[PDB]
């Protein structure tokens, strides 16, 4: 079949509500997607929903002849990495620990899928809490609840469906656990030190209340260090530090969902390294191709936890070998070419450009925020927001909406300053058309 | 790193309880895995836990130069197929419908992971039931329960953790929904027409009881057409036909979990095609590389179900493009070379060989059963079973245990009769050593 017929063929079998183009797999490159139908090039600030670290067809992977052989060798088959090991797998794991590892979290576990990575993090926490309870003469049936935030997005699976609360179409009509949910004390425009502290104290009040009223039953607290789909909602390090302390007071683990924030986007390997808070478990995915968890800190206090006992966690494949080989090579490019620092430099620049926009359009471009390359701004009404996205589309710039009123930028770690300019230029163009 | 160091390197980051070999990705072929450490060749009746349809490095994929280009092109990147379409994706989907499609189930949906495929099937059923309830003046909060069997294995995720009940280490200490579970009236040795019917009626009694006592609240019934991990437990078509009728009487969908049984292993595309029972939804995975669901029959009776409304079901990637391209080529080999029929022919043969074993070792080789290439037998004690597996390992034959006392065969659809003989010969060898 032919590019112009892709939508017709798919449309026979599935709901076909994605983008209006057909990806040219060979001709897309860097920060540009190519439409196989028209040949048109689209500036990509979307990156497969922030899941691509280097953009399409990065030269270091495309030109590497030894890599082509390794990738091919891994792609022809799909071994069950859970029980059948290989050199290809071992190199991925050791380069993961070197480039993304945290010496406090030596336990690695791999799975296909972001939601199922968060889920294995929760499963780790449920087991930990039950056994810790048991070892302290508390009933081991206790320890089955997850403290989480409003506007959190953690996945669309059995357990994450009880955590995710953004658009109601994601969770409506699906069975949930009744788990304690608390307000998200994220930063807003026009709120100074005291007003922020007051707002956090209110979330902390709610957190402690939950801990006290379901005694020994809350296994952990999960959070995105910056809420993504919820609307690029950022939190002061102060908030998580209080949360960390409070999790310890009540013998709960703190888990961070870094599936969106992870792997360099914020300017460090993980966002948490900038908030100066130590998690017990971290869930990762998207940019890392394979998903999974890093665990340690208090997890090791329970000698027979889920990473020490066979068959507590498992999936058939244990992650996709091809993903593992690609991610390995991706991680080597990130390290060899200092892409974390490039994300800080270029994130300072994108942020600055959005400050200029906010100044030039004060009533329209609201709350320019960002950490590293992870930036957004808001519009007054959701109708404005949707119009700005359509306008950018017509000008061949792909961005992502979030929430009621947010436009988000998810550029590749390799975005150039010229490319950022091209995106901002397109926004300047579209703005008078929306007002 | 080097093959002899794979276990050491992995062992720093993860629990390392899999097989004792390092897979040679290039030199393994057909029904044989090669140990990269020793060069030893292992007869493979395990197939990455039944997830490989053609064995390692099948000649039709290895020699195909045009395919190498397509696979490479797909493997260099990991697009989000959920919103970015491609020719590569469209060919996979159309060849899936042609080779594995059922005209009653036109709705296809793809996801990475077996558990999450079953989960999307359940999510479809929960939505369907709530909205059907609503349209008939029943409360839409009702419809949140899943009827399922003892010894069922459906995955290790949020929802499937409430369904899976095999070894307690899979589910212990993880939060569950209280869902109605019923006995599995599978065939055993020495039970004729009447004794079987009596046993089914008892399961049916339990099924109806559950339906009547949680009115309008059971969204669906899930089953494996042949229970795999539970111990290759087979059911008479009569049982599912009564279940089908009973699901309709109470307005519940019948979902089949064909993740293990699927894609040719039983001699047809799906096992259900042999039981002459029509499911409303089918969950597939393993051999298909991409996982997902086929849906139709009563699902279409609810106009605004999960396949007609945007954003009810989703994952970031919508399945792995590389898996999709490989599976496409796999499906073409299955079709072009009549591998379904080859599975019937060679499954009749393996089955026959196990009948001979049962005769020669009547007190030891218990209950030789099988459908297509999906066969097993049992041993008297679990200690015998584990010893036979160790003995086969020493003789370089890989098989899979199941349950308390079962050895299962999961050969590639391409297994030769000589290879079956080699497996049986190894079993004959090991048996006197175990007694
Ligand atoms: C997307 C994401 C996930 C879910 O990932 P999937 O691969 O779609 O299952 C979980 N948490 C966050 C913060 C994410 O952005
Ligand atoms: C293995 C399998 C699944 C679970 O598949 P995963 O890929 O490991 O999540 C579900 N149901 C059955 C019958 C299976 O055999
Ligand atoms: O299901 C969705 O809303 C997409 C979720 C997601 O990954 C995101 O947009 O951040
Ligand atoms: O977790 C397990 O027991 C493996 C599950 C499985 O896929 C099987 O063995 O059939």
């Amino acid at each position: 079949t032919t590019p112009d017929r892709v939508h017709e063929v798919l449309g026979r079998s599935m709901l076909v509500d994605g983008l209006d183009i057909v990806l040219d797999l060979t001709r897309s490159g860097g920060s540009y997607l190519v439409d196989a139908i028209t040949g048109r090039r689209y500036l990509d600030m979307f990156t497969f929903v922030a899941s691509s670290a280097l953009g399409m067809n990065p030269p270091a992977l495309v030109d590497d002849r030894e890599f082509h052989a390794e990738l091919m060798q891994a792609a022809l088959n799909k071994p069950s990495n859970s029980d059948v090991y290989s050199v290809a797998m071992a190199r991925f794991v050791e380069t993961f620990a070197r480039v993304l590892g945290d010496p406090a979290l030596p336990h690695l576990f791999f799975v296909e899928g972001g939601a199922l990575a968060v889920e294995n993090a929760l499963k780790a926490a449920f087991d930990w809490k039950s056994r810790h309870n048991q070892a302290h003469g508390i009933d081991p049936a206790l320890g089955t609840q997850v403290l989480h935030l409003r506007g959190a997005f953690h996945g669309r699976s059995g357990y994450t469906l009880s955590l995710t609360n953004t658009k109601p179409t994601i969770t409506a009509r699906f069975p949930k656990f009744d788990w304690p949910r608390i307000d998200a004390p994220y930063m807003r425009p026009g709120l100074d030190e005291p007003a922020m502290a007051a707002l956090e104290a209110e979330a902390l009040r709610q957190a402690r209340a939950a801990f006290e009223t379901r005694p020994h039953d809350i296994a952990c607290f999960v959070a995105e260090p910056i809420q993504g789909a919820g609307g690029d909602r950022h939190f002061r390090p102060e908030f998580f530090a209080a949360m960390r302390e409070l999790c310890d007071e009540f013998d709960a683990l703190l888990i961070f969902d870094e599936v969106q924030t992870g792997c360099g986007l914020t300017g460090t390997a993980w966002a948490y390294q900038q908030l100066d808070v130590a998690p017990d478990i971290v869930a990762f995915g998207k940019k890392t191709q394979v998903c999974g968890v890093m665990a340690g800190r208090r997890v090791d206090e329970v000698a027979d936890n889920v990473f020490a006992v066979p068959s507590r966690l498992n999936s058939t494949w244990g992650g996709n070998l091809t993903d593992m080989v690609r991610a390995r090579r991706i991680l080597e490019v990130i390290e060899a070419e200092g892409l974390f620092e490039r994300a800080v430099q270029h994130g300072k620049y994108l942020r600055a450009r959005l400050d200029e926009l906010a100044a030039d359009f004060p009533a329209v471009v609201l709350d320019p925020r960002g950490r590293g390359l992870m930036c957004a701004f808001s519009l007054p009404t959701t109708a404005d927001r949707d119009e700005l996205i359509r306008q950018l589309w017509q000008r061949a710039v792909i961005v992502l909406p979030a929430g009621a009123d947010t436009v988000r930028f998810r550029p590749p770690l390799t975005v150039s300053t010229a490319e950022i300019d091209a995106a901002i230029a397109a926004v300047r163009s579209a703005l008078p058309v929306v007002t």
